[PDB]
This record gives structure tokens, C-alpha cells and sequence, in this order.
């Protein structure tokens, strides 16, 4: 019965990794979009930032 | 012998899954707050930033 | 032979799972802190600038 249990556990752990992989992929994809958005904001503001702090 | 080892691996997976669920939940919640904050900021700069 | 072999392989898979994720978790905390710092600088610059130069934007 033990070998049966461990055989099944293999597929269960595989299922878990597949779930995890997708949840992570989605988190990272969103993280990626926030960075892109943030970077556009920083680029847009760069001239204003420099106007406040950097001569010439 | 092997029964106790397998039991211990079941518990490890259990703990790991639980750590994952809770920790990813805390990261997703913080990510939402960052999105909200970024959306406010962008609202100030529209429609200029989009153009 | 079959049983012991599965137990051995399973031990290794579970170790790998736990290590992989300790590593992913470290990258997240790092990228999230950096994102927060960047956003915070933007916010801290933009509020007083709006207030003093571009006031109707609010
Ligand atoms: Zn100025
Ligand atoms: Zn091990």
C-alpha cells in the first residue's frame, strides 16, 4: 500500500508544481507590467526632475 | 522506516504548499496596493503620458 | 527495489521544490522593495510639484 501511496504522491506533487508555476507566472507578468508603467512615468518626469535639481 | 520517511515528505509538501499560499497572498495584496498607487500617479499625468 | 527507488526520487524532488521556492521568494522581496522605493520617490516628488507649479492637475 505504501508503494501505491508514493506512486500517487508523485503525480500529486507534479500537479502542485504546475499550479505553482502558473500562479507565479501570473504574478511575474503583472510585476512586469507595473515596472513598465513605472518606467514610463519616470521617463516622462525626467525633464521636470532635472529642471528642479540639475543646471545647464 | 520508509513509512515514517514518506509521512515526513507528505508533511513537507503540506507545509510548503501552506507557505506558498500565505506568502504569495501577501505579495499579491502588496502588488495590488502598488497598482493602486501607480494608477493615482498616472491619473495626474493623463492624457500627456499616454500621448 | 521499486518502493525504495520512488522514496529516494521523491526526497530529491521535494528538496528541489523547497530550494527553488526559497530562491523565487528572495527575488520577489527584492524586486518588490525596489518597485516600492521607485514609486515612493515619484510620489514624493510629484505631490509638492503639482501643489506649487501645476496646481489644477488635482
Ligand atoms: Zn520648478
Ligand atoms: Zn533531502
Amino acid at each position: 500500500g505504501l508503494e501505491e501511496k508514493v506512486t500517487r504522491m508523485e503525480s500529486s506533487v507534479d500537479l502542485l508544481q504546475t499550479r505553482f508555476a502558473r500562479i507565479l507566472a501570473e504574478y511575474e507578468s503583472m510585476q512586469q507590467k507595473l515596472k513598465q508603467r513605472l518606467t514610463k512615468v519616470e521617463k516622462f518626469l525626467k525633464p521636470l526632475i532635472d529642471t528642479e535639481f540639475s543646471a545647464i
